[PDB]
């Protein structure tokens, strides 16, 4: 059993694994019935990962919001680096979609209405995560979803999947918060459709494919509901001047509850 601070963790119990961090399930050494998830640094990649760790600690101090992985504490050594987090139960988005296949208008409109609330904080701040992509849009049991991962984020050297990444990043332009924008554009796109929307053979491609198309369309199945098609296209605009801006994506009325009113749950 290893120890940080009054946390501790087997790491028999692995529930996270990036090219920057490995996480495990661990618990309060006093109240053993607080789980909590612990961050650590990924050898395999040690430089980078004890930056962005250290990136994240920072970062996290200043954000505090129900929608946004909570820490609870953090030890800086001189070849580790740990972060003791809220303990999200329920796996990842990515899982999630493996599983699931698709997800319901109304399952995705639970989701981003989770994820709006968590990036309007964000945008108060100045703050862009940078890598948005379903392994860090957590689940926790009701579904709750917190945003993790915020090694990247940045106040207003990237690396993860370009699938996820907007036109602007990847063509290596400026780019605002609107870049975050598209990344939830694609994240819905595949919650809706069970594949990204533009795919390509490789990195270089994507870019390629990114620089010769002016205008980008995602293929909308017909089914899709009026908003969803309307959010989706304004999301997945190439140029972000064309974008959907962070106010009109909060107050869209895709996220609001459809039907508005339902059946009480079954008895
Ligand atoms: C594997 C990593 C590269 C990353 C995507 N996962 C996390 O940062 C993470 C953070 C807090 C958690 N609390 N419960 N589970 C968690 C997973
Ligand atoms: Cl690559
Ligand atoms: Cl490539």
């Amino acid at each position: 059993t290893e120890t940080v601070g009054k946390f501790e963790f087997s790491r028999k119990d692995l529930i996270g694994h990036g090219a920057f961090a490995v996480v495990f399930k661990g618990r309060h050494r006093e109240k053993h019935d607080l789980e909590v998830a612990v961050k650590c640094i990924n050898k395999k990649n040690l430089a980078k990962s004890q930056t962005l760790l250290g990136k994240e600690i920072k970062i996290l101090k200043e954000l505090k919001h129900e929608n946004i992985v909570a820490l609870y504490d953090f030890q800086e050594m001189a070849n580790s680096v740990y972060l003791v987090m809220e303990y999200c139960n329920g796996g990842d988005l990515a899982d999630y979609l493996h599983a699931m296949r698709t997800l319901s208008e109304d399952t995705i409109r639970l989701f981003l209405q989770q994820i709006a609330g968590a990036m309007r904080l964000l945008h108060s701040k100045g703050i862009i995560h940078r890598d948005l992509k379903p392994q860090n849009i957590l689940l926790s049991n009701s579904i709750r979803v917190k945003i993790a991962d915020f090694g990247f984020a940045r106040y207003l050297t990237l690396c993860g999947s370009p699938m996820y990444m907007a036109p602007e990043v990847i063509m290596a332009q400026h780019y605002d918060g609107k870049a975050d924008l598209w990344s939830i554009g694609t994240i819905v796109y595949q919650c809706l459709t069970g594949k990204a929307p533009f795919q390509a053979a490789s990195p270089q491609d994507l870019r390629l494919f990114y620089e010769k198309n002016k205008t980008l369309v995602p293929t909308i199945p017909r089914e899709t509901s009026a908003p969803l098609r309307q959010l989706l296209l304004a999301l997945l605009q190439r140029n972000h001047k064309d974008r959907m801006d962070f106010d009109e994506f909060f107050h869209h009325p895709f996220l609001d509850a459809s039907p508005s009113v339902r059946k009480s749950p079954p008895v």
